[PDB]
């Protein structure tokens, strides 16, 4: 119920999920393959060199797809996020017993590799990383749990280098590692979009991500005790990894292909030892190829939310946000606004930077642009933007731009009489 | 040989050209069709309402077929166009026996309306207009010949209204308004593209845009006199109209949907009187929809080329300018320079700001970006741009420049195989 399983079954019925029969190697082939599909479809491949486990890529790659997730139309996608951020709804234990994750359970001899079809995606990369994995972790003075997405290098048989920025999962690893102690963790592969979604709320210190993911979901979300490990995990994930982020350990990770089209450098960073390993019977291995249109929307939609309702506060009169892919739903903030009193694109503007660090270039446009065709934006900016007038500069670690490319106070697009009406196939 | 039905034939047997059998409206109904077969595809309506004479539109939506009617691919195509401008080739004068243009003349009783399917293409529009003619013309003073694309207003049976924007015909009409003299035109309609395509030429005072077509075509363009003015016109052309910009005379033109996707405003503008009108024998009218594909890259292409000469000359270093469709190919420009030296983004931009008065937004990135791709400019900007150092506005239009260049002292991620491995070939 609400699982990765039924997710792919809700695809296959609107025709947006393929199958790859023939087989490919995990070494690059699925990564590039994955990219000729990117945002029009997800890719199950069925024969993987090496393995018995199947691969999928690419479970929503457009905003259609993450709002049916979410169970709302597009129009409400944002408002539904936020809604679920700011009323988190409790998730159910549920026995071990008959949940799916538990059919099989590994605890000796545990090699990931031999396991799991882990691709290796991009030319620069260290090895085989896995890219979609929820890790679940509680602060140990405090009790609360958080939920995050941290590229796992697999470095030996039971042996994973994570990247940890200075968020959420860092403050409790730093507290374990202060008292000489693990900090225990569980992984999760292959859950519904909607819990994936819910892992890239930013919010203050104490909000577990999984009581947002059962607020978005029909039912709340099932969860289940871990084998080795005092960590709760999703009883319908695919496959889970248990394990421990080990105290003052340092190896080198990477370098790994990252969301803006770069390379992440490799560095000295901490390490994960797994006590254990359960997963369905015939388990689907869920990887997320770096910077494609799953990767993007997922943070992406979750900083969008946070916009929206940032740049709300302080210009009611706002319609709706963009973070543009162009800008790896980060760097870049389309804002449409119902402008009423000359004053509201600069305000508007302002807002977008306090939303966040990362907005660099915002531009705000009339309501009328549909601000999800970059073509539209662009005319809306060479017709209605005098760059000496309608663009500031942040100068001071990043520059920042805004441009006001909304018509002064005090236009009209052409059009052909006939053309909702008329159709060019019933002429020919 | 070389004339819009060889062109016709060319885009048949390619499979982008649909003929509609069933009757359409000349007002409104041709722009809408044709607009839902922009870029795709060009069409033939071979019964117009109230005509014998079928109408096509879309001749080239894109840049492939462009550089067909130029016989070059894509990649010489700014190349061969600047390469014509700077040096055109003569045409040649040929007898009126014989050729098509001539095949009817009609002198008196003349009513354009009548006689030919001009469409009115949006709401807006003051009424129908002719929008694929060539205007032929010479100065009253110097004798050069100059070729331009101007709207033309049906406003009578014999007569038309013009927008004269303050180029070069307006230089020549001037001339024969100060000395009380009518400015004799001619207006060409139905000719190969790369004839359209040459009239769009930008250069300095005197070089004759017919000559520029010539070097374009394979063998030089043939023209023949006029009936009933001092004029050229091209021998093969569809259709031919014939008259004079009256001088002092101002009657109201417009308004009219223009390539901004805004409209003209209405106001009193010169007015032509036809004199005779010729065509072959069951001709074939073009229209060109305004701000469709065809009109913007018309425009275009010639801006491009004209564009890449001025950058080149200061910046020996670029390899390729786009201007894009947001910004109606014309205000808004994409420079892909090889980069050797820091300052070379700043003279590209220069550069391109003295080009044209046109050009609004520039921005500058590194020759492995694909500049015809938006998503991948955006992204070079996004990672590529710190606006503090990266960003040049100058202050009739305000401009702006933007250096999205790696600075000299990055690698883009990639998948081995790529380029190799298809997803057609493994689903
Ligand atoms: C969706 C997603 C999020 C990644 C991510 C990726 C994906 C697909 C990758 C897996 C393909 C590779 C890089 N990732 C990392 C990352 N954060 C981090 O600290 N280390 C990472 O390695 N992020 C961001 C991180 O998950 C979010 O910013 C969290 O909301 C932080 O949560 P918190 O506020 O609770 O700490
Ligand atoms: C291709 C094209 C070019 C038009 C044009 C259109 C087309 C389809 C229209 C017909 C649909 C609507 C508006 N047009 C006008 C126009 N220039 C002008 O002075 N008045 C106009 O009405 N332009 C621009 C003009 O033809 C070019 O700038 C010429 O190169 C100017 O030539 P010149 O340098 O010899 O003066
Ligand atoms: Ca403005
Ligand atoms: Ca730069
Ligand atoms: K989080
Ligand atoms: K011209
Ligand atoms: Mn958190
Ligand atoms: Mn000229």
């Amino acid at each position: 119920s609400h699982s990765l399983r039924e997710w792919l079954a809700f695809l296959e019925g609107k025709g947006k999920l393929k199958r790859v029969r023939k087989e490919v190697d995990p070494v690059f082939e699925i990564a590039a393959l994955g990219k000729q599909a990117d945002g029009i479809c997800s890719l199950l491949f069925e024969r993987v060199k090496g393995y018995a486990v199947p691969v999928v890529t690419g479970l929503a790659g457009d905003r259609e797809l993450f709002a049916a997730a979410m169970s709302v139309p597009v129009e409400g996608m944002l408002e539904k996020l936020a809604a679920a951020v700011e009323n988190p709804v409790p998730c159910r234990l549920v026995s071990p017993d008959g949940a799916p994750v538990k059919e099989c359970i590994i605890r000796e001899n545990i090699d990931l590799l031999k396991m799991l079809p882990i691709p290796t995606h991009h030319a620069g990369d260290a090895g085989p990383y896995i890219t979609a994995a929820i890790l679940i972790a509680r602060d140990p003075d405090s009790g609360v749990r958080n939920v995050s997405i941290h590229r796992l290098q697999v470095t030996g048989p039971d042996r994973l280098g994570i990247l940890i920025l200075p968020r959420h999962l860092w403050h409790f690893f730093g507290k374990a590692e202060r008292a000489g102690r693990p900090l225990e963790i569980a992984l999760a592969i292959g859950v519904h979009p909607a819990v994936l979604l819910a892992s890239q709320a930013t919010t203050r210190l104490g909000v577990d991500e999984l009581e947002i993911a059962s607020a978005l979901l029909p039912q709340p979300l099932e969860l289940v005790k871990c084998e080795t490990v005092d960590v709760e995990v999703p009883a319908g994930a695919e496959i889970v990894i248990e394990g421990k982020i080990l105290p003052g350990v340092r190896e080198v990770e990477g370098p790994f292909g990252e969301y803006p089209r770069y390379y992440g450098p490799a560095a000295p960073r901490p390490v994960v030892e797994v006590t254990a390993v359960t997963h369905r019977r015939q388990p689907v291995y869920h990887t997320i190829i770096p910077a494609s249109r799953e990767h993007l929307l997922l943070g992406g939609i979750a900083r969008e939310a946070v916009l929206l309702q940032t740049v709300r506060q302080n210009v009611p009169t706002v319609k709706n946000v963009h973070l543009t892919p162009g800008g790896s739903c980060r760097y870049h903030a389309v804002i449409s606004i119902e402008k009423k009193h000359e004053g509201e694109a600069k305000r508007a503007i302002d807002a977008a930077f306090n939303s966040s660090s990362e907005v660099k270039h915002v531009v705000v446009v009339d309501h009328e642009i549909n601000i999800f065709d970059p073509e539209e934006v662009e005319w809306a900016v060479a017709t209605r933007c005098q760059p000496g007038r309608d663009v500031t500069i942040f100068k001071d670690v990043s520059d920042k731009m805004g441009i006001d490319a909304t018509i002064p106070l005090n236009f009209e697009r052409i059009s052909i009489p006939g053309l909702d009406k008329i159709k060019l196939a019933d002429y020919l």
